[PDB]
Formats: C-alpha cells, sequence, structure tokens
C-alpha cells in the first residue's frame, strides 16, 4: 500500500560495545535500543539489488567492529565498520525498523543460510530471550 511519510523519530544519541559487537541508539522521543554488529551490515539499507532495494542473503561476520560513526545530511549516519567496509549509510528509520523485528529478522539469517549452502562466520551473542 502506500508509503509513509517518514515521521520517525530523530536520532540523539549513539554508543558502541566492542566487547559484545554491538550498538546503542537514542531518540528525541524517550526511546534506546541495541543491535547487532552483523545485522547491521546483513541487513543493509540496500546491498547488490539496485539503491534501496532490500539487501542480499549474507553469511554471519567474524568480529566486526565501528571505527568511526559520521553523520550525513543531518538526518543519518555513515558507521564505518573495522572489518573493511568504511562506505554505508544508516537513515533513522531503517535502525529502528531493525530493532523493533531484530529477533524475526535475525532468525531469518539463520535459516535461509541453511537452505542457501552460504558460510557460518564465528558470532556469539550473549543476550538472547525465549518468551512467545
Amino acid at each position: 500500500g502506500m508509503t509513509p511519510q517518514s515521521d520517525t523519530p530523530k536520532v540523539t544519541g549513539l554508543k558502541l560495545k566492542r566487547k559484545s559487537r554491538q550498538l546503542e541508539i537514542s531518540f528525541d522521543n524517550g526511546q534506546q535500543f541495541t543491535l547487532s554488529c552483523e545485522l547491521l551490515r546483513v541487513y543493509s539499507p540496500s546491498a547488490e539489488v539496485h539503491g534501496h532495494g532490500n539487501p542480499v542473503l549474507v553469511t554471519h561476520k567474524k568480529n566486526v567492529n565501528i571505527n568511526a560513526i559520521t553523520p550525513v545530511g543531518n538526518y543519518a549516519v555513515k558507521l564505518v565498520f573495522d572489518d573493511g567496509h568504511d562506505t554505508g549509510l544508516y537513515s533513522w528509520k531503517v535502525l529502528y525498523d531493525l530493532a523493533s523485528n531484530q529477533v524475526d529478522l535475525w532468525e531469518n539469517y539463520l535459516a535461509r543460510l541453511r537452505a542457501a549452502k552460504a558460510s557460518r562466520e564465528p558470532l556469539i551473542d550473549m543476550a538472547v530471550k525465549y518468551h512467545t
């Protein structure tokens, strides 16, 4: 159906935790979350589509990290990857859309991986939940 008006909140905090390969976000509305650096790079806002499409089917990474944050257009950030990818872009919508679905859309990779015969690089996490 018709698209939204991009009335998303605007990010007013960004923090890292290389300890556990994660990144933290705050908005100016009284919300925060944390996302996996693995998820960030697989679930790019485009990859090898056409500019603006869904991303490709990707494997885990090994021990990705962030090396800098640099804003763009006052409304998005570059999140330069020490794994060797200093060129990507993150609009505020995208990061919330990941965060609010960071479970179902993660389960996606573990499933499609095996149906796809792709790789499985070293990826540990420690924040697992088991409800519903």
